[PDB]
């Protein structure tokens, strides 16, 4: 089968065979027929008594581990294991974000650049901010914050787009959030050997666990990130492996974390490191930003987007990478490796992203533009090692629009606004559209991608199926990065991808049928949206025609995304199975008990185009059950 | 293979094959060759690229992950999980154990019964006590202990019997421990998928995040049980299955969390229900413990144990248990099926651990004495459901001695003091015999049953052996149970089994050669005991000649008690094999590099006569490093 969609990728892939150098496709064709005990999740691993495999065909075999654990209570295990590591993930980068926010003041390296954004996040932490200097009520808040992540006693707070139904649902099926280590420390503590050994139970566990990721963690986080940094706006941008440069230094910032590309881009801009690279004979410092940390450069100050998951190894394949400068999370190790066949410096900066055999230059948060200083320096004078005879630059880039926070979507809406009627700045115009028929819906469209996949086709088939079905599309991370690489983010796209309903939405409001709105704990702002939507017409977010797909998903994050999605009472397609096919009783949870619980269920379905017609089916279903 | 050293563990076997009920041993033959890369730990499933196994032989198969993980990135990563699942069991165990202190009352079920103990916590919490009421104190003690859970600004607090050598090595090192919840979270974000990818700074962070449960998470665990429910002195009791009465009603309670387990011991003197046990035709209410509740109730009250973790199914096989009350932790799933050949109510009774066809009876922790009077007035009038001629409970019990706190044991030393020299209640004794070289040291034998071990014979050969080497011997959880069977817990044992060094100072202590200081939390008391003997002569606890051993060990929670056990300085020796020995780089770390670290490292030695010689060595030297 074909490795790519992508005709740039394509021809790195070339490149990297005439090289000598395996990517992580040469890795999953070496690894052959996959284990089918891991595949379909009924493999144990929690007790040294074990390794323990069961059947996953019930009536036949071996049907319990040592310890008595069927099928069902394996697969449960594993799911939830899986759900608390993706918590962990994005709860450890909302963590660091807020712990930025207590370090703010007036003269430091991190400032408040949107104070009327940290004033209505102050009311919805109940800090007051009447006549109070901006530094004190950024430290509150961000006390706040922090107690939200570690509080033994009390409840937690959540944000107010969040519908009352939906807590009191939460409260009556025994899943409504505490604090977000806790729900990962008792999610960690029910899977030990001889716990729980109950399906439903476990997996209410892991709902559980995921909402204080969706709601608390990521929501924090990419609030914290706003106030910080600024909120998104549109802004326009370029995608794809051609943003490279020949004749710069190219710097490419991969990972999580915002803190440490917000510092490099304004390290960039120092007179003393612009002209340091005119001396090693660049013409300049060309920034370029992959996954979720090019998702936040790019939506905040427009950096150019090199690329999405299965790309990274590629631009380092073009040779023309002088430095590659790594947080955490979604960071192929193998990269270490594929550095020594080129000049590329690979350079880790978080304590907690240790790769063997790259550069260790620690970032000081202390003094963070310091650091980006002398990390960008280490990258800056590496060009001098750059072999222009191994570069090869693909001339494959595509223009995009992001910034779409939900903030510059209210914005945009209020142009559609009669004067005379209003409300402004809400999402009325949005619900209008939804109600009216005129938009069947929305859906998100987020996740990485997978080997198993050929890579950015399901997000592309899934994404244009939608939108040529009226059905408005927001994306997050490396599906919204496909998306932005194969053209959709374009205010064109609407008269050449989109329905007639959505081909006049977009032209009435002056935007994309496709909006990206940040990265994967951005997804949360989709929450947002969401909520405000069902707030506006006094509903549960179970009750409106929208829905999640995860077309090419790979890691623990998208699992912890997809259930908090679903507790949240939204439909999610899965694109790639996960490891649950062993456990009837898990199956059977996921896919139709979960609608009983909190009126939405997990769909898996690995053909795009069966996907979108389902979601087609399922959202008019709903509208029939809503009255529109 | 022979299945277990215990004769009515041999004879209950016989019974359960007579019964056509299969056992813990016949689902271990039923699994046969157990996956050799779950064995070696080069199998990982962390992200839906995979399964991925890489080769256990470095230089032969595949090498990588298809993200590019090695063998030795997979196995750190395999190993800083399972110590994250064992902090997090032994951290919500103290959690829960905080939330009952913070509710103590004067009038309530939860009272203060040891308020030296609380006044000397408040002590080394910073809690004021003078003139002040005596819940006000436990209430403020409460805060501090559950603030150490969740704290994300400043510093944790740890014991005072901590060396400070101990706490500026752990400073230097980078792994001076956090808030338990957020090192538990830590550990469960580096190792997703293409974050953390180097063998050393994995274990780093597994070593920083078991240091939260050995002596925050397990050390308030202990010490809050004390305040609450007593200091444990020297007391009786009985061990094994024999201890089942056949004309009486039998209650076993099976699992970890002390609470129920105490509300069922004042339950069982209700006058209400040893009336209805006398009216269904009993004798009277029996309780017995099995696991670390029976260690908890058997070390205050001298509740009779019946067995360890292995022997729990053979209890049910007896027909004698009208009723088994179970909480978390180690509780076979397979006991509800079991129950259902025999008219046993197995009763569940904490949200965290339900067990499917089991009996659900939440425990009302705001009612904790009418919820357990409900519970065990179920398990009386199950008696009625007794069918008699299934009943066959082995003739075979042992006399025990246990309840040996820290507080008791040095009680017990200011028997050897001479009053006109002093100073009394100090471990100075035990310091004065091990230096004089009368003990050549002190062993902590720890862990569980494993079936790849047949049952308690490692445990037993390890601790004979230690004490004919005059190594005084401490015991916990299934060891200590282990140890309580054979008959080792008896003053007897001291002229049977020890040395000539050990056997005098038995007989002058008027203590048995084997300790039992109570359950696996318990284990602190042992890292308390040895921290006090350190700070009486100035040195770090790896300047000592103690050592821990895990003879038979199966659970997280050991892997995460080893662990810590080293990074406090401890040589640990294990009698099972961890899933390591596919990554080179992780045994060398852990049995070689480990010592640069910290002072101590592991030991893997699967024969006890071996294990017993080794530690023998070791102290030996190390006692020549000191100069003893
Ligand atoms: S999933 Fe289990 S059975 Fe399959 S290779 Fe991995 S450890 Fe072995
Ligand atoms: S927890 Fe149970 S099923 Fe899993 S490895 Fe241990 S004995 Fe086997
Ligand atoms: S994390 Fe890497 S090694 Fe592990 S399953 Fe995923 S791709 Fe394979």
């Amino acid at each position: 089968k074909a490795k790519s969609i992508d005709q740039a990728t394509l021809q790195l892939l070339d490149k990297a065979k005439q090289d000598g150098v395996e990517t992580v496709w040469d890795r999953k064709a070496d690894m052959k027929v996959q284990c089918g005990f891991g595949s379909a999740g009924v493999c144990c691993r929690n007790c040294s008594m074990g390794p323990c495999r069961v059947s996953p065909v019930p009536g036949k075999g071996v049907e319990r581990g040592i310890c008595g654990a069927t099928a069902d209570v394996i697969v449960s295990r594993n799911f939830a294991r899986m759900v608390a590591a993706g918590t962990a993930a994005h709860s450890d980068h909302g963590r660091s974000i807020a712990l930025s926010l207590y370090h703010t003041s007036k003269d430091g390296d991190i400032k408040v650049k949107d104070e009327n954004k940290l004033k209505e996040v102050a009311k919805s932490f109940n800090v007051e901010t009447e006549g109070r200097d901006i530094y004190d009520i950024a430290h509150d808040v961000a006390k706040e914050g922090l107690s939200n992540y570690g509080k033994q006693l009390g409840e937690v707070t959540l944000p107010p787009s969040l519908p009352e139904k939906r807590k009191e649902l939460w409260r009556k099926l025994g899943v409504y959030p505490r604090a977000v280590d806790r729900e990962i420390a008792a999610v960690m503590h029910s899977t030990h050997i001889g716990c729980n050994a109950d399906a439903e139970a476990m997996i209410k566990m892991s709902m559980r666990c995921s909402l204080t990721d969706g709601w608390m963690g990521s929501f924090m986080g990419t609030e914290f990130s706003d106030i910080m940094f600024g909120t998104p706006h549109s802004i326009d941008t370029e995608a794809n492996l051609g943003v490279l440069e020949k004749n710069s230094v190219n710097v490419v910032l991969h990972g999580h974390e915002p803190l440490l590309s917000e510092m490099v881009v304004e390290a960039a801009s120092d007179p003393e490191l612009v002209e340091l690279a005119k001396s090693v004979g660049a013409d300049g410092i060309n920034l370029c930003g992959m996954c979720c940390t090019g998702n936040e450069v790019s939506m905040r100050h427009g950096i150019k987007i090199a690329g999405n998951f299965m790309q990274q190894e590629l631009a380092v394949v073009t040779g023309a990478v002088d430095g590659l400068i790594v947080d955490v999370q979604c960071i192929m190790p193998a990269l270490a490796k594929l550095s020594k066949s080129y000049h590329t410096k690979f350079i880790t900066t978080s304590p907690k992203a240790h790769i063997t055999d790259s550069i260790y230059m620690e970032f000081d948060e202390e003094n963070p533009l310091d650091s980006a200083k002398k990390i960008l320096k280490e990258a800056i004078l590496n060009f001098k090692n750059r072999d222009q005879s191994k570069v090869m630059i693909p001339e494959l880039k595509c223009k995009a629009i992001l910034g779409y926070s939900v903030e510059e979507i209210i914005n945009k809406l209020d142009k559609v606004v009669n004067t005379q009627i209003g409300p402004m700045q809400t999402v009325k115009p949005l619900a209008d559209v939804l109600v009216s028929g005129v938009l069947r819906g929305a859906a998100a469209v987020v996740g990485c991608n997978n080997p198993k996949v050929v890579q950015d086709s399901a997000h592309i088939e899934t994404i244009k199926g939608l939108i040529k079905n009226d059905v408005i599309v927001v994306v997050t991370g490396c599906a919204a990065q496909a998306a932005a690489k194969y053209g959709l983010l374009q205010k064109e796209a609407a008269e050449k991808y989109a329905g007639p309903g959505l081909a006049t939405v977009c032209k009435l409001v002056d935007i994309p049928p496709v909006l990206h709105m940040g990265s994967c704990v951005d997804i949360s702002r989709i929450l947002d949206l969401v909520g405000r939507v069902a707030n506006l017409l006094g509903v549960d977010m179970s009750d409106l025609p929208v829905a999640g797909v995860a077309p090419e998903w790979m890691s623990e994050k998208a699992v912890a995304i997809g259930t908090y999605v679903v507790t949240s009472g939204i439909d999610t397609w899965l694109g790639v199975a996960p490891p649950v096919t062993g456990g009837p009783e898990v199956v059977d949870i996921l896919t139709n008990k979960m609608e009983d619980w909190v009126g939405a269920k997990f769909f898996i379905e690995t053909d795009p185009h069966k996907a979108v017609e389902q979601i087609v089916n399922r959202m008019n279903e709903k509208r029939k059950k809503l009255g529109i």
